[PDB]
């Protein structure tokens, strides 16, 4: 653990004292006959790393709705906020993701900073149904199924199997 | 931030979830709509490492006389026990550093766990009082005083300067 370096207010002696691990701070500066006192962050406080400082930062103010927090305010973090699971950010807010319609796909996932990408379903693929999330299906293959194809696919539905 | 497993208990799905960080537990898994939520370790308790358990580790017991905390239980870190400043450890408990007698000076400096460690002064060098920490001193330099040594210095005492 590091260390830094406090003028003893009695005597001027300039000290080396131990640092305090990250989640606390130094309640007590060490003396010539005495080791520094570590005290944990209050609650709203944090400090993210070993230190010789007085008081813990306080956290950011709670996270504006309809954010949520993804990290918490704890001893070792500031609270960090995020839009929720399924929105983005963009600008001011959140937004849902887009829904790719049926017939489309999901060609990259959405984040909590970007938005859903959908793309058409390409030959030999489906979706038949709405989904931020789904990606297009590759049509059931009659082939190696023993079946032949009764009825074409579209980008919406899987091509149907059997035979005669 | 590192993940981990859960199995979700509604579902059965088996769900990568993100850590929570040193200082907090995960106080509700992630769902397949929703994030983990970390929290606080509660006082009493520690966690050293960004993780995925639902209880904090208890801190041992407090420290028993005349041994005193080097670190605090905190969020991040169990107490830690050490024989204060002055004291080393000798088995069951702590024992005041060895003095080093007038004549004799620290070859060793002491620590929490060894004793002072004393070897008597080498000529030209001496220590006037008993101290568990100071050296054996220098004399001082008659020639590069412009001075001669009226009285030799022992072990004990300095030689002293002067001239005729």
């Amino acid at each position: 653990i590091g260390t830094y370096r406090h003028v003893d207010r009695a005597t001027g002696q300039v000290l080396t004292c131990d640092k305090c691990p990250a989640g606390t701070y130094v309640s007590e500066h060490c003396t010539n006959t005495s080791l520094r006192v570590c005290s944990s962050c209050p609650v709203g406080t944090f400090t993210r790393h070993e230190n010789g400082i007085e008081k813990c930062h306080d956290c950011s103010q709670p996270c504006p709705w309809p954010m949520i927090e993804k990290l918490p305010c704890a001893a070792l973090t500031d609270r960090e906020c995020t839009c929720p699971p399924g929105m983005f950010q963009s600008n001011a807010t959140c937004a849902p993701h887009t829904v790719c319609p049926v017939g489309w796909g999901v060609r990259k996932k959405g984040t909590e900073t970007e938005d859903v990408r959908c793309k058409q379903c390409a030959r030999g693929t489906f979706s038949d149904v709405p989904s931020s999330v789904m990606k297009c299906k590759a049509y059931t293959d009659c082939l190696s199924q023993n079946l032949v194809v009764i009825k074409p696919g579209t980008k919406e539905t899987d091509n149907v199997c059997g035979t005669l």
